């Protein structure tokens, strides 16, 4: 019987994908986690002492400048301090920015979706958290992360040459993708005819003329967001083995 045989193949493929999805999800979980912890450690220090001299020196420390493109403090009175330094656009107010509002609404450390950077006019992701002293919020600390860097991490693996990984929100918004044109599109825009369901274990869909298999894995330990790790696999290549 070819039905039983196809059934045996598919079940094996789905077990492999589950394994790859789990461990890739852990990786990005751990990597994002360290960044979050670092921003948190930085805010808890500023909480105790946020004099101008201290703020400057703290933000210039190598553990920060080598991890984030920019690290910064926006204060509740609107005063902004960043390292390394940058030309400043007229009218800037850190309290109006997505990283600031997101941290405040979260009541603690969180991550933004991509938003348009103030200087590069390109997409950026920020790890951010409020500065908490005596139950009060003195401002928000943020550390900037490049989309390209997140891509590289979730695509360490091949995956045996079958496909690639991307990040997508529970709402269906593509956050990070090896193909730049797909970023911040929705799953419905990319797949209008038969849209992959995030809840559903394994979905088939058609992309650039080829049948693909998609599978979604929750990413744990991201406060106040719901992000999935997605695997997108070439069906014909996978089954061929
Ligand atoms: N990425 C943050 C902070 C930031 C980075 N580079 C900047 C240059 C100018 C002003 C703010 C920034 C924002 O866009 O708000």
């Amino acid at each position: 019987n070819d039905y039983l045989q196809r059934n045996a193949i598919r079940e094996d493929l789905e077990s492999y994908l589950r394994e790859m999805g789990d461990v890739t999800s852990s990786n990005i979980q751990n990597w994002l986690g360290g960044r979050l912890l670092l921003v948190e450690q930085t805010a808890q220090t500023l909480a105790r002492d946020h004099s101008p001299e201290t703020v400057s020196a703290l933000l210039e420390q190598p553990a920060l400048t080598s991890t984030f493109s920019f690290t910064y403090l926006g204060q509740q009175d609107g005063v902004f301090t960043m390292r390394p330094d940058s030309p400043m656009p007229a009218g800037y107010d850190p309290r109006s920015r997505p990283w600031y509002k997101d941290a405040v609404a979260a009541g603690g450390l969180t991550l933004t979706e991509p938003y348009v950077d103030a200087a590069t006019q390109e997409l950026i992701i920020t790890a951010a958290t409020p500065v908490k002293a005596a139950g009060n919020t003195l401002g928000v600390v943020g550390g900037d992360l490049s989309l390209k860097t997140l891509v590289q991490i979730i695509n360490s693996l091949d995956f045996s040459g079958m496909g690639y990984a991307f990040l997508v929100s529970g709402d269906g918004k593509i956050l990070v993708h090896p193909d730049k044109e797909q970023v911040m599109k929705t799953l419905s825009e990319v797949y209008p005819q038969n849209t992959p369901k995030i809840a559903t274990g394994f979905s088939e869909a058609e992309l650039h003329g080829h049948t693909r298999i998609l599978a979604f894995t929750p990413i744990k330990g991201l406060p106040s967001v719901t992000w999935y790790l997605a695997l997108s696999i070439d069906k014909d290549k996978a089954y061929a083995m």
